[PDB]
């Protein structure tokens, strides 16, 4: 099973997307978990190419405390040579010399069309070095096949086959970082702000700056603006002006174009909007700050779980599989050839190329096209000539969560869109009892993205105790659907009223709970809306905390987080960190495991490595508490290390969402309405709304690949109610990753690894 | 002891804490061996970049000068330290990070409640018996309260201010906040002050916890 | 070294004194620890008569919970059979069909006399045994010596070769008990109160009664009254009624006789005083109850000690070596041939029946005749016709401890009457330096023997920093002793004057320290005054803590005891009590030795006991708190059992002293008095007293065997000045025997246990 005997060679190229090192640490320290050898080769294909000094054999501490850095410290390098046969044979005789018949290439699409080559030559390439004279035939029936696993390590995210790469979340990040210091700004004149993102022949990053952002209009190379846009988009800034809204949003890629090859400048559009608005115009352009940053908590995590699934992968390896790419569809990791990946990015830049111009948009992936669409729906009120008698209420229940108020926009905006009469309630069920509902309108909501917490009010309290108040108000408004986002008690409360159907004929309403919550602990998702959120601001805070600890001082910080009894938070928090130990109530630990782990700190800080972080949940045990470890780790690590104690409180709740928080929400409100719809009028019937069967009430749910909707007295069965979380939670196996990248010997037989999948058309 | 040129301290500006080793040991016990190594390197001034340690132990070359004439060496303290409680300047070295981070902190932790509900936060800072950053920090985030060292309270200046907080909450502000400075009172810990606010505010708001440990510390240098 | 393929039995004869328990309990553990059988032999030399179902094999559960009951669980009987060869023949036919060439026989006089005369026999019983045909020639030459090892079990201390005897202290509870509830009270009328005590043949309860509660009259066999004792009494309650003392103790031993042979009787002495003096006169008979009630801390720790070194005393015993008795002179264990002992007895026997009958007292032991000479001393005021210059102050200084108002009792009384101006200053050092000193007379300590705490006042601050006005008023009250009773504040109180000789001239005074406080943490003695009270008073609370499951729910104890760094408290407290553990300062634990002691719990707990205690010292660890443990132990024992804590405070603090604590404080505050009259007469030159050596600075011991005077200088070397402690302390053996107790398989090759010694004429 281990890959022991085998070398793994790790480089990365192109421009350096922030949580390349996290990437290359997991890779590092996988491939000497499993006794393969892992050789660093530095500037990427460059020191391919040169090889020799650029080449190093990796140890567990060359990729120590990196997992926080952006850019790269193995060093990327755009080289010419890798493109011509002189170059990338004296690159696979490098490999030859060390034995490196494995590659983990991390970088963008040019990258891994290069490692696709290099592969397709790799035998052509050993014949005519053998025929040269630099390596003898024996030496060369071994290593005769060349085992490549691409990581796709770029802002662009330009590569088709691949939904999400490295470094689009933190380049998100520091857009948004640029946004929300104008946005959250006291409005004071009017003003514009056109913002220049680094897309040059991918406007992704723009588009999902926009969704995050809601920018009044974009510009984007996949969809350039119809002939005489100049007039159209400034008539929508001059009635954003009439509408009272002080600020204007103008994204526009820097391959921004016409519908001919004609390229609009940022400049341009400034001077347009100048001379027609008079508006403050000034152009931000960001340039090299998008690569910049600490990598963004998802972009740690996943760089740290592609990793690991990129040596597994390439030991798995037999001659014929074809390279690979690890990457993560939805949130479940996959793996697709290589060639098919890079004959779609070749297709869809043969279509930009104005061959299939108006077509490229879709082959660009189904989540592009529904970005954009979405994106124009929530910009502008188009006229809903279309109306429904339904009318459905928007509930905001349990603690507030970073994305309610994203949720309730796009469900505001997609409910009016289809004509739907839509309420909220404030107070959550309280407000539904107490009558609290308002109706709503599309600028009722104006601005709601990037505020935190919620708009309207939320409250813990379930229904069971305002049954009858409850049925009252959804009689007295004529509410034939419920939208409820929240958390446990979003999904528990909703369960309530779908048990007390048979009592109340009136509850049998379709009903939609979109889970939002820190803790991530709601049955029928994956993620919760706000969790990423939390999970970043606790980071953080733990990166800050182990920053503190000068580089003399050996120091361990026990961080309590929060999350309840589900203990994603904490362990998530604990890879994005590189904490030693996460203590979450699911993997139950007793004072045998303390020994070992504090004894494993011990030894470790007596190394180079002198900042030790060991995570605790709230609510992880009844007894070894936040104190009981520092009076542990404090006392048996006299003499070697000090500790400190931080529990991060509310720290983690009241934040701003994070752009993966913003447009997530967004997303699942939209994606809720169009399924409140569609049962609505699969369940009208006999000239009323009867919502009987237990499909009607269910929870939005992204798992896996895919959006999901589960009914939620189905979840009932796998829902631990007495610890508010799921019975079977997708995360225990990254407890696996966590404890590896931290030197605990576990048999990780358990983890699972994305198999091959051919890129979906 | 290690000569130092021009490149040695490149990039050396964005850096926090310190690349240079910080320790809070006083001269006084190894002044032999500090005369020693001024006599070795032929060491002519000596520059001090440090809290009250740095300042106290300079006090107490200066008063070993008569005892050793090695000592006889220009000294100056460049004051750095996030209390600010180093005398013979306003502003010590890295206090203006600490107070930024402790706003930041407490201005997420104030936003954590959200629309009708009435919280009380009791934020712990640091700064020892030195109040500066504590009531600084106060002012930043529009503090009710500052508990320092320097202003002692007793239990009548707290019903005082907890029925302040009560009258407060019960007007259309509903996130109050009150800061500890960490050695402010020997008894009126974080968690009597939370008992306290609890008890007397019950029925009209909720109070959380949250001890600002090293958030305040480790971040880059403000500009 | 061990004893295996021996076995060793274990009897109680005679009246049952408390404590018995605990010696059969360590007799048991001791023996099958060291890999011996232990059989228990029922009703003493009854069943070992009978024997049969009356001789059982010990396991370890069989002493189990028995520490703290009196009498005897093996049951004691008198039998004739014993007395007789016919049935002596039988006790020995049993021992032999189990094998028993080891016995250990735990009772008063006649059950050692007994013993003494059945391994004197023990040859010619098996002779006649064989001879008879009840066991082979072969199975008798094995078994051909018996081993004895005696211990003596007796309120009477009737013994004469023993100093203290198993149940005296706890007798001595009871007396103090009753009398106690008599003197404490607010009196009222004029009343006189006659103890009968059970001492028919010896005086000694009736002695150290007198002296603990200050008894106005004392009848004892050994010094009968002369003729017309009773106008000499009479005329002393006279005297004692115009001083305005409202009540008479009169002690009465059962054996109380005249110079001729007649018994004085309670009910006479009752009568003679009704009849001159008209007190309301009632006879308090205890008769049982002195046999009675839980036996004390002290009883409990050498019946204990005694067990165990009886054991090894009868491993370690070869063909040659003959009977001995196992007890302690002092603070030393020692072994006393049992032959000699019984001489003894028989020579003070025959000299109490008018022989030698005014030189009988003598042979009873130099204790008796000076504890009776210091009770007639403190009793009556003597007219001190002599006189002296010297004028003495006495301190009191630290913490207050049960025992410092007897010792300065003794102290003032003793001063008096060798002449000397005895001041008293208030508040110890302070009060020297603010001149808070007061003349003191005969009847100013009326009464303070029972007092808890002190009259005196007591405080901590040391003597440095007012040294100017201590100087000062040692000058204006021409202060040439000083007597300094207190803790580790004492002792270095005496040391900084004695320091400061070199600076000032008045400070070359006498100085003594009586060592006075709880934590028994200070150098130079075994025993602090004051301690045994507080160990009294934590085994009592512990007893109550144990006994509130009631056998049901099991459960562990976290009890915490005071005594700063110094653990003896803790540790002495832990064997009275059968605690599992003591955790002290002394013996550093870390948490491997924590799971060690919890996994070793569990597995008792699983077992027939179901009450556990562990005790920990209030300053043993800096991190592992009671609340830590109290974390450790219920995660641990999770499903097995409960935990609980109880944090002893000021409960082992202010209780009236035991009557150890009374009479040991009463005797040393006598013989520092003495040594400071020799002193200072020594010293006495020029005219003027100048102590300027060390030996003049001294800490009157009691440090292994009896009284000693460690100068205070040269215990500076071996004493911890930071943790207010000495650096080597006795007792740190005692916690090998608490651990063998608790089933902790610990090489015990450091304990050292007394060797022979002749019984001292
Ligand atoms: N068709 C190709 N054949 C061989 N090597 C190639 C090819 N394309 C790119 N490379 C090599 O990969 C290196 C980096 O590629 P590229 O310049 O396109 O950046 P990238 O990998 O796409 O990252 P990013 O888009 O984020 O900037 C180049 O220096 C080049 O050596
Ligand atoms: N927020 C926006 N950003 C960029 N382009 C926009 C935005 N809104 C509208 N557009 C573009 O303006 C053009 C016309 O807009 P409009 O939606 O009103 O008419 P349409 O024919 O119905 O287009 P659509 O297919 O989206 O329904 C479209 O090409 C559209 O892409
Ligand atoms: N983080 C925030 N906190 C508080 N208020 C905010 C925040 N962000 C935006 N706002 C407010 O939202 C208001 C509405 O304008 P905004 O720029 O946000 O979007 P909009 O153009 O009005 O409509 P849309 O939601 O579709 O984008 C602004 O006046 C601004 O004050
Ligand atoms: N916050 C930081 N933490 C760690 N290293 C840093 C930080 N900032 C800059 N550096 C490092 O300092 C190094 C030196 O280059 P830098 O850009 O900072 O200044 P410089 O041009 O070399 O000299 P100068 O100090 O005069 O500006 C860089 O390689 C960079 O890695
Ligand atoms: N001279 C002796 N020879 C043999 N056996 C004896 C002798 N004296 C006593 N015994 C035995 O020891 C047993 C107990 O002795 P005894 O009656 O004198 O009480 P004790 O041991 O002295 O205890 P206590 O004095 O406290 O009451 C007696 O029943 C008797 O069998
Ligand atoms: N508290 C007492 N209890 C019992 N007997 C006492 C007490 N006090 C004095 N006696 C006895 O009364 C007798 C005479 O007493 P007293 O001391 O006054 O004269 P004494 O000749 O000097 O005797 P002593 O040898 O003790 O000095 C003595 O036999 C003494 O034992
Ligand atoms: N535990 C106690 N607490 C408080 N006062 C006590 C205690 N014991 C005795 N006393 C007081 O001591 C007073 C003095 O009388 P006491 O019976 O005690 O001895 P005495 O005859 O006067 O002299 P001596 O000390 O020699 O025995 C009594 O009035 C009594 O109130
Ligand atoms: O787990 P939930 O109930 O869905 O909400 C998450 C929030 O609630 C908490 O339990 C804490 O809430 P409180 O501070 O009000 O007590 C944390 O887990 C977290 O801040
Ligand atoms: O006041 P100083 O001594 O100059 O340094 C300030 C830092 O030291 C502290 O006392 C805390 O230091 P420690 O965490 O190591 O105990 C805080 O006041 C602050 O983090
Ligand atoms: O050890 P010491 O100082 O001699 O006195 C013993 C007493 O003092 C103590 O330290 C406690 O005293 P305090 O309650 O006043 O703090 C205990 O050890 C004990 O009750
Ligand atoms: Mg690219
Ligand atoms: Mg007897």
């Amino acid at each position: 099973a281990s890959g022991a005997g085998k070398a793994i060679g790790v480089l990365t190229s192109g421009g350096d997307a922030q949580g390349m090192n996290a990437a290359v640490r997991a890779v590092t320290r996988m491939g000497i978990y499993v006794g393969a050898k892992v050789f660093l080769i530095y500037e990427g294909y460059e020191g391919l190419v040169e090889g020799g000094e650029n080449i190093k054999q990796a140890n567990w501490l060359s990729v120590s405390n990196i997992i926080q850095l952006g850019g790269t410290i193995i060093g990327s390098a755009r080289c010419k040579a890798f493109t011509t046969r002189e170059g990338r044979r004296a690159a696979a005789y490098n490999l030859v010399q060390h034995g490196i018949t494995n590659l983990c290439v991390i970088g963008g699409d040019g990258s891994l069309t290069g490692a696709n080559i290099f592969r397709s030559e790799w035998g052509s390439l050993l014949e005519e070095l053998v025929a040269e004279g630099k390596i003898s035939e024996t030496t060369a029936r071994t290593y005769s096949h060349l085992n490549i696993a691409g990581l796709v390590g770029s802002i662009d995210n330009d590569f088709c086959g691949t939904d999400m790469t490295i470094g689009t979340d933190s380049a998100l990040h520091r857009i948004m970082e640029v946004i929300d210091a104008i946005t959250t700004t006291a409005q004071s004149h009017q003003r514009t702000f056109v913002l220049e993102v680094m897309g040059r022949h991918c406007g992704y990053l723009a588009l999902v700056s926009a969704l995050a952002s809601g920018a009044d209009w974009l510009f984007i190379p996949e969809a350039p603006p119809e002939d005489g846009w100049e007039n159209f988009m400034c008539e929508r800034l001059g009635e954003t002006r009439s509408r009272g809204s002080r600020l204007n949003i103008i994204i526009i890629a820097e391959g921004a174009i016409d519908r001919n090859g004609k390229p609009i400048s940022s400049s341009y559009v400034k001077d347009l909007v100048v001379q027609r608005l008079g508006f403050d115009t000034r152009v931000t352009v960001l340039g090299h700050v998008q690569r910049g940053g600490t990598p963004s908590a998802f972009d740690r995590i996943l760089s740290s779980k592609m990793g690991m699934e990129a040596v597994m992968a390439l030991l798995e390896a037999t001659p014929d599989t074809p390279a690979c790419v690890v990457t993560l569809s939805g949130n479940q990791s996959v793996r697709l050839p290589l060639m098919e990946c890079v004959q779609m990015t070749k297709e869809v830049q043969k279509a930009m190329d104005d061959k299939r111009f108006d077509e490229a948009t879709q082959l660009r992936g189904g989540s592009f096209e529904n970005n954009w669409n979405i994106y124009k729906l929530l910009a502008h009120q188009k006229p809903p000539k279309e109306k429904s008698n339904f009318s459905l209420a928007i509930l905001n229940v349990g603690a507030p969560a970073a994305g309610m108020n994203a949720a309730v926009r796009s469900a505001v905006r997609t409910g009016i869109s289809h004509g739907h009469t839509v309420y909220v309630v404030h107070d959550g069920f309280e407000g539904l009892a107490k009558g609290q509902v308002q109706e709503v309108g599309w600028h009722d909501v104006a601005g709601w993205l990037g505020r935190g917490g919620s708009m309207l009010g939320t409250k813990r309290t379930l229904p069971k105790g305002q049954l009858e108040s409850i049925v009252e108000n959804i009689r007295i408004y004529g509410i034939h659907a419920l939208l409820v986002v929240g958390g446990f008690e979003a999904y528990e409360g909703v369960l309530q009223l779908v048990e007390a159907r048979g009592r109340y004929e009136e509850l049998c309403i379709v009903m939609c709970v979109i889970p939002a919550t820190i803790s991530n602990n709601v049955p029928g998702t994956d993620f919760s809306l706000g969790s990423d959120t939390a999970v970043n601001a606790a980071m953080e805070s733990c990166d800050r905390i182990k920053q503190s600890a000068s580089g003399t001082k050996r120091r361990v910080f026990i961080v309590e987080t929060m999350g309840g009894y589900c203990g994603y938070l904490a362990t998530v928090t604990g890879i994005a960190v590189g904490a030693d130990a996460a203590y979450v109530f699911e993997d139950p630990f007793n004072i045998h495991d303390l020994k070992v782990n504090v004894e494993h700190m011990t030894e470790k800080m007596k190394t180079d490595i002198q900042r030790g972080l060991v995570l605790r949940n709230e609510k992880c045990h009844d007894y070894y508490t936040t104190e009981f470890l520092y009076n542990l780790y404090s006392s048996e690590g006299k003499g070697v290390f000090d500790c400190r104690t931080n529990v991060l409180g509310h720290l983690q709740q009241g934040g701003a969402p994070t752009p993966f928080d913003r447009n997530y929400g967004t997303k699942l409100g939209v994606k809720a309405m169009l399924w409140l719809s569609e049962k609505l009028r699969e369940v009208y019937r006999k000239g009323r709304v009867f919502a009987n069967a237990p499909d009607s009430a269910c929870v939005i749910g992204l798992k896996k690949k895919a959006v999901a909707f589960s009914p939620v007295t189905e979840l009932k069965k796998d829902t631990d109610f007495e610890h508010r979380m799921p019975r079977e939670q997708w995360w225990l196996s990254l407890r696996l990753m966590l404890k590896m990248l931290a030197q605990y010997r576990i048999s990780m037989a358990a983890y699972v690894s994305g198999e091959l999948e051919h890129v979906t058309r």
